[PDB]
């Protein structure tokens, strides 16, 4: 093709599919891929995030700096994996106190990790390392890898997390992967999972799924992707703050990640991997990624049959969760 990502992905396809038959690694090449500055038309005028994405696309072998290797010592029913950034201490603590608390009702173990990269001083971030170490020692729920935690590296955050599931939590029944600014009704999710047949549970992947979306071409927008980077439509994908899937599918997704080049939008990348497995993510009405009706925001009964709501502040998560604990008496 003409777009850089599509062209390189087609090269990967030929490498993994003999039926298409008629030098540097794409997985552990971690020097700058200087060839991109000549083959990508207008490279020098792209925003810095695109330059860095294209230069280091072929590197994904990053190591854990903070690990919790025994997080799944007891086999989880539901692993909560929450994407976060170093300075988001209040968001993480609110989640710990509310919908993300670990629990074991009915022997269905719920365990929690936060997913971080580095916020390094050479990028002008304040040094919060001692505070992060303090939080990690106390709460034992931080996983942190040695890559730059940026918007366009979130598909790295996804691949490295899936790698961690395969190495350190391969027996979890289900995975919820979400953002640290959503409210999640964990009780409703557990009730939903216990209503699933084994057949439906095996390849479960639900969220707020969008079909036939394409890249935004408006250069001002957060999710802007230039025509020189990607052409065509996006596969169906769950986006908007969280999605829910089986541990069995987590392992299959991890295996397939080597065959898909990283993409600047993490939720599109996950949709690409699901597509390569031959699966279609399923839309579920309980994922409210653009909130609920203004007058309903005040009523706790509005939250009882929801799976998640985007977005809520730390104080709102705790207030909602607390009211929810007695919602069966009022709704
Ligand atoms: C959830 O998992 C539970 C186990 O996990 C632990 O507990 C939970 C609550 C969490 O805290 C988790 O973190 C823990 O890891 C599980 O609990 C277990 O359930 C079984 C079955 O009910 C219990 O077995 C009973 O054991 C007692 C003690 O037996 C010993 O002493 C007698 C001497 O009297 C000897 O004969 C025995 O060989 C043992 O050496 C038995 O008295 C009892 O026997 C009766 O029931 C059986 C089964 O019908 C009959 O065959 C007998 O004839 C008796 O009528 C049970 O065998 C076990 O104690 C219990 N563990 C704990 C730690 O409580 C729980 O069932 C899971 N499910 C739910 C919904 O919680
Ligand atoms: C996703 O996350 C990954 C992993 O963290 C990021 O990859 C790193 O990206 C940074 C840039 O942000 C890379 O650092 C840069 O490397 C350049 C190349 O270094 C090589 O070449 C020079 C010269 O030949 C050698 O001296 C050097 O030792 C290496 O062999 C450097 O030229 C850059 O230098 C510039 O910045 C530094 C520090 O700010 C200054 O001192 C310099 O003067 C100059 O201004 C810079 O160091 C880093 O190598 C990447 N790491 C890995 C493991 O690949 C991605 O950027 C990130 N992606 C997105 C989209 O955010
Ligand atoms: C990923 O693995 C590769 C391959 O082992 C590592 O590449 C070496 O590491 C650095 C990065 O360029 C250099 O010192 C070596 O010359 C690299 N080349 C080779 C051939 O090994 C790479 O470092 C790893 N990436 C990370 C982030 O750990
Ligand atoms: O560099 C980043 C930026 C975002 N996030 C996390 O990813 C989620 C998505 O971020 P954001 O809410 O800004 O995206 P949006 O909802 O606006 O699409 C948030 O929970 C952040 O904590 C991250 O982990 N690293
Ligand atoms: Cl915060
Ligand atoms: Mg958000």
């Amino acid at each position: 093709p003409e777009a850089y990502w599509n062209r390189e992905q087609e090269k990967l396809n030929r490498q993994y599919n003999p039926i298409l038959s008629m030098n540097i690694s794409h997985l552990n090449y971690c020097e700058p891929d200087l060839r991109v500055t000549s083959v990508v038309t207008g490279f020098n005028n792209l925003p810095d995030r695109f330059k860095d994405f294209l230069l280091y696309l072929r590197c994904r072998n990053y190591s854990l700096l903070i690990d919790q290797p025994d997080k799944c010592a007891k086999k989880p029913f539901l692993l909560l994996a929450i994407k976060s950034l170093t300075p988001h201490f209040a968001r993480r603590q609110a989640i710990r106190e509310s919908w993300g608390q670990e629990s074991n009702a009915g022997n269905q173990t719920v365990v929690r990790v936060f997913l971080l990269g580095q916020t390094p001083p050479e990028d002008n971030h304040p040094d919060l390392s001692d505070m992060l170490k303090f939080e990690s020692e106390k709460h034992q729920d931080i996983l942190m890898w040695n890559y730059r935690d940026t918007f366009f590296n979130l598909s790295l955050k996804e691949v490295l997390f899936l790698r961690w599931v395969s190495t350190s939590c391969p027996d979890t029944e289900f995975v919820f992967k979400g953002d640290d600014d959503v409210f999640v009704n964990t009780h409703h999710i557990l009730n939903y999972l216990n209503s699933l047949s084994k057949t439906k549970a095996k390849d479960l992947f639900i969220g707020d799924v969008i079909h036939n979306a394409g890249p935004h071409r408006d250069k001002k927008l957060k999710y802007y992707i230039p025509e020189v980077v990607y052409s065509g439509l996006y596969p169906p994908y769950a986006g908007g703050g969280g999605f829910l899937y089986s541990g069995h599918l987590a392992l299959r997704l991890y295996h397939i990640t080597d065959q898909v080049h990283l993409y600047p939008i993490d939720d599109v990348y996950t949709g690409m991997c699901l597509q390569k497995l031959g699966l279609v993510p399923e839309k579920h009405k309980g994922f409210r990624t653009f909130d609920i009706e203004e007058k309903n925001k005040n009523n706790i009964c509005s939250y009882v049959d929801l799976m998640l709501v985007h977005s809520r502040k730390p104080q709102e998560m705790i207030d909602i969760w607390s009211q929810l604990q007695s919602a069966h008496l009022k709704c």
